């Protein structure tokens, strides 16, 4: 019975053996592979990597973040979780060149785009409701009444609102999967960090899955991640090597306490992670 | 060199071997699998299927006329190809409940995407210059000024031009990566038929890849084709079993003969098939 961290571990192993150089928009060099896949399992495990702490409480504490269509990073960072506020600061917000743009305001990110889809964006504060379209929710009905549509996509990337966000979505898209009452996702990352980013989507993602097999009456299955651009940063190369040689440790349960029926309704304080015993640190 | 082929018929072996039942619209029924992707190598090679004859007519004719941005299925007939030629006519538009849809009107489908994303649409016939995001251009563009940046995605999937559209997008977007002067492309296929129909969407994307890079003086590099719910239909079943006996044979050669600059001035004979061995079908 193999292990999931081995498929993240693995992709690691083959980005250094055979990645190339490539640059990023700061230039950065980074070894890189493009094009991958792979499959871990939501059947009562969580895919929160074991070869080294994940943040968990950013994971959540953003989801829920999204699903509130919030789009202003000011309404994070006061969450607990500043992952984002850079964004939102005067400086690079005006860098971006929305000079005329409010301190914390990210504008048409994920939140806006799951929610508000094609909506003319007016402002982090601006009313959206009715206002576009909300594919979350379209997504969680579809399940609901015909899981056999192979067409439950749930698309944030937006061409016309792109040269308007803070920065490009790494989320292409996420068509979910329902086959035997089990409901199974396949995410797709443009470009992705398998240093410091990439675990902390899987986490992301497969929590979605287990909030909407939650409502929808499903029980989670298999969560498929593919990636355009892979790579890892120089940085990185030797920290990753090290844990590279980590031998994974057992995925821990996600336990959902409170049945809840609207999945705008959801909490931070609905879930709790079970088993989760990560490696120290690795530096 | 590991044959290429074995991918395809790789995928195919999994799908029989573990898919599960699934059903779907018209609903015949067909065992599915969630979550696949090949990788074909574009080097000094196309990627045609041999195992079985493909229509490479109808995937230069497709092409070009998705370039061309045409929604109007009699265009694509035109050419001597029927195979979007299913709505063209009264029939299926009405079938959705279309009326005023002037039959062969396919709606706001690909090329019409690829051309004029989040345009304006009213119907085949509109003048929709500058109406939108011509993700195909912006494309090429973006490949020749910077092709380090990892933002090259062809998105064909939108929420607000579903209700009108024809025919969903089966190629919710693909994404452009280019390396030491190599361009590589991946395809996400929200559904992809294993049986007739992965063959010449694989060879469609692939030409289009040669057709890009010949425009931008790069060299055809990877061809990743990821997959999201692969199905081979319970009809298909019998043939399949046999075609996984019969050897792969050399992946055609696709030389180019004139040097069209950008893909619009692409004309049909331009392309010259070379070492082309399929096998003889049965059924």
């Amino acid at each position: 019975p193999p292990h999931g961290e081995l498929q993240y571990l693995g992709q690691i192993q083959h980005i250094l053996r055979c990645g190339v150089r490539k640059d990023d928009r700061t230039g950065t060099g980074t070894l890189s592979v493009f094009g991958m896949q792979a499959r871990y399992s939501l059947r009562d495990e969580f895919p929160l990597l074991t070869t080294k702490r994940v943040f968990w409480k950013g994971v959540l504490e953003e989801l829920l973040w999204f699903i509130k269509g919030s789009t202003n990073a000011k309404e994070l960072s006061s969450k607990g979780v500043k992952i984002w506020d850079a964004n939102g600061s005067r400086d690079f917000l005006d860098s971006l060149g929305f000079s005329t743009r409010e301190e914390g305001d990210l504008g048409p990110v994920y939140g806006f785009q799951w929610r508000h889809f094609g909506a003319e964006y007016r402002d982090m504060e601006s009313d959206y409701s009715g206002q576009g379209v909300d594919q979350l929710q379209r997504v969680i009905d579809t399940i609901k009444t015909n899981p056999d549509d192979r067409r439950i996509i749930m698309c944030a990337w937006n061409p016309r609102d792109l040269p308007l966000m803070a920065l490009p979505p790494c989320h292409a898209l996420c068509q979910f999967y329902v086959v035997n009452s089990e409901l199974s996702c396949q995410l797709y990352q443009r470009s992705g960090d398998m240093g410091l980013g990439v675990p902390f989507n899987i986490a992301s993602y497969a929590l979605l899955t287990y909030m909407i097999a939650h409502i929808t009456g499903l029980k989670p299955g298999d969560f498929i991640h593919t990636l355009g651009d892979a790579h890892i940063y120089l940085n990185h190369i030797e920290p990753l090597k090290i844990q590279l040689q980590r031998e994974p440790r057992p995925f821990p349960k996600l336990r959902i306490l409170r049945k809840v029926e609207k999945i705008d309704d959801f909490k931070a304080e609905d879930f709790q992670i079970e088993g989760y015993n990560p490696h120290p640190t690795i530096k």
